[PDB]
């Protein structure tokens, strides 16, 4: 019954929006794991090219949110299909922006959706606005 | 055994900081519930006289997390007895920076200190300083 739903990230200052598409992996189940994977630093700089927050702050931050069950902190830049048997994972649980095909395929991908997040950048544009 | 804690506050621009100040306060004892109030824009602006979040966002994003069980939306900004007694509170959580001197004399009074918080300021001094 309870199922395993994986969703990996950078998870860089970490807003609304993340924590909404958390719950949304969360929420895919009646039961659930939510396992989140979090992108180490040299990975993320080395094909996102920037990153501001270390793996531990950003890990950290994610251990205080609600739906987060387990992290894999550092976790694989790639899903592969070993490391869905080791973590015993049912579902890989991310927004669709076809680097996803195979999970389709095997019906383990799980869509969740970007959603208005009141981001860093939105609240400081906020602040400043006012001046 | 399960002790009610109530922890108010007006929450802007959530960060570590505060969720590690929730932490300690759900922490408080071995079963708790946390009821996190959350004071209103008008009561914020007219006596701390900013705020950069609506009640609606500061309290949805208290909603994500984990150590918030139940939320007063938008709470008094006074705790009086008679509130502790209509939300059969145990507890007022709250860092001591003396408005707390009965809440103390009634052994009603627990401290939480004010941590390392990567509030959002210092996140955006840190992206800053690359240029």
């Amino acid at each position: 019954k309870n199922v395993v739903i994986y969703a990996d990230g950078v998870y860089d200052m970490l807003h609304l929006g993340h924590m909404k598409q958390l719950e949304q992996a969360k929420k895919l189940f009646e039961n659930t794991t939510l396992i989140v994977g979090v992108t180490s630093d040299n990975e993320t700089k080395l094909f996102k090219g920037q990153v501001v927050q270390t793996l531990e702050e950003r890990t950290e931050t994610l251990k205080h949110i609600r739906w987060v069950d387990e992290i894999i902190s550092p976790c694989p830049w790639v899903v592969t299909p070993e490391f869905l048997e080791k973590y015993k994972i049912d579902y890989v649980a991310h927004d669709d922006i076809d680097i996803y095909a195979w999970l389709k395929r095997a019906g383990k991908f799980k869509a969740t959706q970007r959603t208005e997040g009141v981001s860093t950048t939105d609240l400081i544009v906020r602040i400043l606005k006012n001046y």
